[PDB]
């Protein structure tokens, strides 16, 4: 047992559309718990000695910010911050923890503004976060007052970070992260909206992963897809021999009206285009809680407008789009 | 959903021991669900309309009855005594709820007296009982002070007398009845107790009812085992060609002495007889709750000593062991 | 029992790389003997009826032929004719079998003669056609010295056609068609050369179909993969929202240039593209054996450079590529 | 690769009743590969150098014996005696190889002298031996004129040693022996006799047991059941505490008059208990081809009416029954 499920089994047996996935996840997790892995017993003994409490103060709205009305003892100060850096790499946030700034390779607040403007309201909806990273934007949906937040990541080290976040916030069960593939989910149709924000480059089969997202909807259900694309018309697809912006094993970059095209080919309806951004250097770079290369070491020295392998440049993409029927 | 077992996948969720039954579980009850039965939605409709409150007074240590301090309305009582009526036939009681007296076939509480005096005490203890009917003997264990009581029967009927009692005890969650056959459940090592009374003479192979009943022990655990007997030695073993006491489809009635040396051939320890009943029409006979044919109807009506088929009459013989190791 | 594989089992059984393939085949045609096709009984009534006897004469160099020395019985050549006619529609050939001429829709020597000329030799070579039709090619494989050549199509009719074409050659052991899918066979790494001529743009995931065709090939194989693309560079792909030339549940037609990139990609070498070749209404037509609509009727009947729907008109693409590794 | 089954795949393969049997076999034989045997390559090693080719003479009706009409090889003959008793222990037979006297312990001639006078003619006859060590009866079977023997034991030497007798014979494609337990089977219903000889008594479950056989019959179909038994009537059951004349994992060693009632109630006819025997010192003996203890250690030294644990000595009884329907 690397990590015990039970708060989360216990939330899906009470709920009418997630009990059926009792049919398969505990398999799953079973098996993951046995496929040990190497850091998980010490990431796990540093997430234990965060302090265990409720914070007096939480802003989701505006930010993921945990503050108490007390200052805290300057000492417990020094150890908190020093058990965060342990789950280095830090790659989505920003995240700030009782006056500890975790600087994040990548501003995931920019992302959610340039989103945030073209979905339905969020309040009481059930949501599910695929490739939620340390699960970040969940924060920021519970904060649009949604109901349920499910992340699925693959990453061990995601899961910690996401867990002492949560422990942090009191222990939160309105969000959880599980350690899965979008592949590992059977056809739920128990969500009011689902994100995909860039998972689909990474996907060997496109048209699979917009079918297995619209498989985790409700009928009149809302997806939000986030990708890399290039510029260009409904027959604009970039497929790299090698790598992407020193990426391996990606896949499929369509331009955002091939993508369209392609989640109507499928069965959504509705799709719009809402949002394309130019990643610059200062929503993706290397930090003091994320030392590795990043977005600058990726594209080529002398031109901005091209990764190092020669291709265009990251350019990301919002669509929105509702799966067919009415929302009940 | 004929019915939802949220309550019961909760409980596993929260406890090391169970929480491994959720990975064959839920599919099981799934497949369960979907085998229609044509009288549940009648049952189910009857079952929603009996009252949802706690009540006063409960006994379960020298009955199972049910009362309120303040006299219940007298046209609720009579409503009560017609949706109980609906559960037909009740085989396993008695019962006295609000004054309502349930007359079983059988006298339960009979068995429960020859058995207590032998076992081990149930207090904090958990159980299986394996062929509970509509969970009698599920409330008398409670009574003696069992933390959790698990039964598993396969009659749908039986599922709705258990849930009515539960309701009208007010929701109690210590006691639970799948359904399920023995063979379903995989090696849980969960229960410190286990019993199997009336089961082992409907099973093709006796042996793998003894090793399965032993994989749902703990180290140490202890095993109540009833079935039918005949007389004789270690080498006595009655397999009817007919039908015994017109019950279809049952296989091995040995002797006491017999069954006792096949719990130590599958490895239980300390076996022990502790009683032998030849079963009178006082204990199992037709009632105004159970209006079929019972024991009378299967004797030999010039010979109470033989089945009607010319075997000995029914004799039960109750058997206490030991699962190896020390019980923690 | 539809059609008895029993001859294929007895090849892959004395064959040192394909016995593994008895692990999951003999389960897949069980099961496709068990899903009853209304034409079948009729087809095979007609099937059995096919002379039994070894032709005197056969040419599967230069086309696929079927002459006796001695003229056959007038009555018997007219009967033959009229059960190769119950086989209708016949797309794939053409065929001269004792001198009936199947006038098949498609000119398939036309494509055969384009792909000859840049493929490594055949001879002594086994050979897996990934939807091969009726088989046409895999004569014309025979033809030039393949030791075996193994067929899948999921089609019915396709199967009927390949036996009857099979008995009138005297049951020739050395090609067989499985009425399977690409996605059901395990990766055998089997077969010297594969050929996937007009299945790419039928497969919702285009990667994973040039994987399933890299997992049949021995080490330094052969592929011979030919499909509908359109014109441009390495990031033109088409993906149609609507119908192509009228066919439903299509997805991906890249550019020949994109095609190579997406071989490199899943880990093919020396990839060459050999022709491009924009499909005439004399290679595909109407004919006597074929009577349904064809692609004249597909094209815009006022520009025969587009499709009805307004895409650019059918071009047929042929690349050849190599798996890694040294072939022994 | 341990053992390649090719030429038993390809007879099942050409055979309606036993080509379902594909649909399980080959992984179980894939999985019985790669579960390597300490011993299996030094056994492999003495098979293959043991001489290929034809006998001149072959006696399989009145003994085993393989002779040339040439005497052999003085120098031959010393390596082909010193190859065989490398598969020690030879506990079925006996067998007489160019001269060579295999005395196995068992004179399982003289079982089959018993059995022989009571069974349906085996005259074209496809029967299946469940347990038949090193397949000495399925020479006896094909002597008599059964058309195939398939055997399943799941002892590696006695497959090893089958394989060397199979390969003294010319390699006879006629009896086969698979490395199975009985449970291991589907329903096959493809063969016209069964012998189950030695076996129910190492099964936990004997009623499962005997529909297993009744499982592999065609309708009027003949099992010969052979096993040990004590004496008495329908009620009497021997299930030892502990080992029966040594023998560790035995269960249930009914009287015959028990066996006929328990072959009845699983649906057997027409069944006849024709042979009882009690085992002699003579029958079952250690000797130069089989130099373990055997049964003079297994009998109280004192009383051989006795085993040494005090249980009756082996008795050996033959019950004959038809599977209902006319055999077509
Ligand atoms: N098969 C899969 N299913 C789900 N998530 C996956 C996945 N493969 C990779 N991922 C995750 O997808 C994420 C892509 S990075 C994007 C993170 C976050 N959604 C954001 O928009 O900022 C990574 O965290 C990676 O672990
Ligand atoms: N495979 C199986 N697993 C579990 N219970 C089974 C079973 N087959 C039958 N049963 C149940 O076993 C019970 C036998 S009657 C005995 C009931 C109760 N234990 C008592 O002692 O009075 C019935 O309720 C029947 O439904
Ligand atoms: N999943 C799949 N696997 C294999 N073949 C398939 C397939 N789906 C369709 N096919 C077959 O692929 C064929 C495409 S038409 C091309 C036929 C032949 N290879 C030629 O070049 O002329 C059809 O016969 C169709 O039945
Ligand atoms: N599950 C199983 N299925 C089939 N055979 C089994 C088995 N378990 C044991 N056996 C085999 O049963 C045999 C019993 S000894 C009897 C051998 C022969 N039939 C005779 O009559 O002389 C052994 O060879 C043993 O390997």
């Amino acid at each position: 047992m690397m990590f015990n499920f039970a708060n989360f089994y216990q939330l899906i047996a009470q709920d009418t559309r997630l009990q059926p996935w009792l049919n398969v996840l505990p398999q799953q997790l079973t098996d993951w718990q046995n496929a040990e892995h190497g850091d998980f017993p010490r990431w796990l003994k540093a997430l234990n000695k965060i302090p265990e409490g409720a914070p007096d103060q939480i802003d989701i709205k505006h930010s993921v910010t945990i503050s108490n009305d007390t200052p805290f003892h300057q000492g417990e100060l020094k150890k908190l911050e020093s058990l965060l850096r342990t789950f280095h790499p830090w790659r989505k946030g920003p995240y700030t923890v009782h006056g500890i700034h975790i600087d994040t390779e990548w501003r995931s607040d920019w992302k959610w503004d340039r989103v945030l403007p073209h979905i339905s309201p969020l309040k009481n909806r059930s949501v599910l976060d695929v490739g939620c990273g340390n699960g970040y934007h969940m924060w920021r949906m519970l904060g649009e007052g949604a109901r349920l937040c499910v992340g699925i990541d693959p990453s061990h080290l995601f899961l910690i970070q996401f867990e002492a976040i949560r422990k942090l916030m009191g222990g939160d069960q309105r969000a959880h992260l599980l350690p899965l593939g979008i592949e590992q989910l059977p056809k739920l149709e128990a969500f009011d909206t689902v994100f995909s924000m860039g998972v689909l480059y990474h996907r060997r089969s496109p048209l699979d992963h917009l079918i297995q997202l619209k498989d985790q909807l409700v009928s009149g259900g809302e997806l939000i897809l986030e990708t890399l694309v290039i510029e260009g018309d409904e027959t604009a697809v970039l497929v790299p021999k090698e790598r992407y912006a020193q990426m391996r094993n990606v896949y499929f970059f369509p331009s955002a009206r091939a993508l369209k095209v392609w989640l109507e080919l499928v069965g959504f309806e509705d799709v719009r285009i809402v949002d394309e951004n130019v990643t610059s250097v200062d929503e993706q770079r290397t930090t003091n809680w994320m030392t590795h290369n990043s977005l600058p070491d990726y594209l080529d020295q002398n031109d901005p407008s091209k990764t190092v392998e020669g291709y265009p440049a990251p350019r990301r993409a919002i669509l929105v789009a509702k799966k067919p029927g009415h929302h009940h």
